């Protein structure tokens, strides 16, 4: 049958259990899927050291995934294009494949509690029907400043593949591209503006 | 017809023109091919914060290329290895395709001079008959020290890929594990030993 995902109810990787103890409520929020045989789910941490709003500026910024993003070529959304939810993506993806694009789909995007996600939902790879949520957090010790961001996801297992090596890839994948994230938002953060 | 690779005639991205006026030597010695219809070629370069040796102790190590490279699940020599040219490894790969293992063999190896490469013999996967140099160079400036780092490869272009597209895959790849072996090895040099 069905099942809930328990990323809430584990210290995922790139966190640290105090950090964990505070932020285990947006996980149950935010980070939980009901996932059905077939499925892969995941969360993934990274700590920045940068402010919140720092690091929100480029998350939220749907039409340039590019700016934190590895393998992609490039990226349109049109003329119309404003920043709400339902407004699509169309991502060329670099692979060892022929030519492919991804159309993806703003699910969530809330400025005041630094949440957005969003839905592949056409394109030819092996990320089918795959879907993400990105949440920012703020940290405070002693004077000190830091952000740590949760990416989860949820996707379909292709026919053949095992489920490890589909999550191994997605994983990969996420985590390489938070440790961008991490790179582009402290530079910003060490020049100001 | 065929023809021979400019990599020595133009300056890679990554590298300064004062790095290459040092370097074309070298470029035209250890990163230069014959190339045919159906092949790209590429060099990159990567500037490290290190002493050329301790670059050249994670570079050299044929067995454990996961210590620098990105999207390997496992790297396995067998027994009787010793790092001698001839030598192959079985890397099993990270993608979102089915179980693939890529099997190389080391073509060069030579501690003296900072040159190692490897060729791609066999492995279901899309870089067919890749073949690839990495050279590790010194530089200095008023008592400051830093390395270049040098990769180049040849590679089958897929029937139905562009060629603009498996270089763009195959660059981004080499990139990443650049980028990666800049890291590890500057924290190697932070820490000493
Ligand atoms: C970069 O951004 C995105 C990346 C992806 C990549 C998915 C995928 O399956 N990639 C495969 C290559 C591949 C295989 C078969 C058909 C097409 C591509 C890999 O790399 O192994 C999806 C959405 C994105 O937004
Ligand atoms: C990590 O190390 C190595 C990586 C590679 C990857 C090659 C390749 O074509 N990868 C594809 C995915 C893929 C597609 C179809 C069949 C198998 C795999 C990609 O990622 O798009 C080769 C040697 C290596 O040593």
């Amino acid at each position: 049958l069905s099942t809930i995902t328990t990323h809430h109810l584990t210290v995922p990787p790139g966190l640290t259990p105090e950090e964990f103890q505070e932020l285990s409520s947006s996980i149950a929020e935010f980070h939980s899927y009901r996932i059905n045989p077939g499925q892969c789910s995941s969360l993934l941490a990274q700590r920045i050291h940068a402010p919140v709003e720092t690091v929100w500026t480029v998350v939220r910024r749907f039409d340039k995934p590019q700016t934190y993003k590895h393998f992609i070529k490039s990226c349109s959304v049109g003329e119309d294009f404003r920043m709400t939810v339902g407004s699509t993506r169309d991502v060329t993806v670099i692979s060892g494949l022929p030519a492919a694009t991804s159309t993806e789909r703003l699910d969530i995007l809330d400025d005041d509690r630094h949440v957005t996600g969003f839905s592949i939902i056409g394109g030819e790879h092996r990320l089918r029907n795959y879907r993400s949520v990105t949440t920012v957090h703020g940290f405070e010790r002693d004077g000190e400043i830091w952000t740590v961001v949760l990416e989860s996801y949820v996707v379909d297992v292709p026919e053949g593949n095992t489920e490890e090596d589909t999550r191994l890839f997605a994983d990969t994948v996420v985590k390489l591209n938070l440790q961008k994230l991490a790179s582009v938002t402290e530079t910003l953060a060490r020049e100001a503006g």
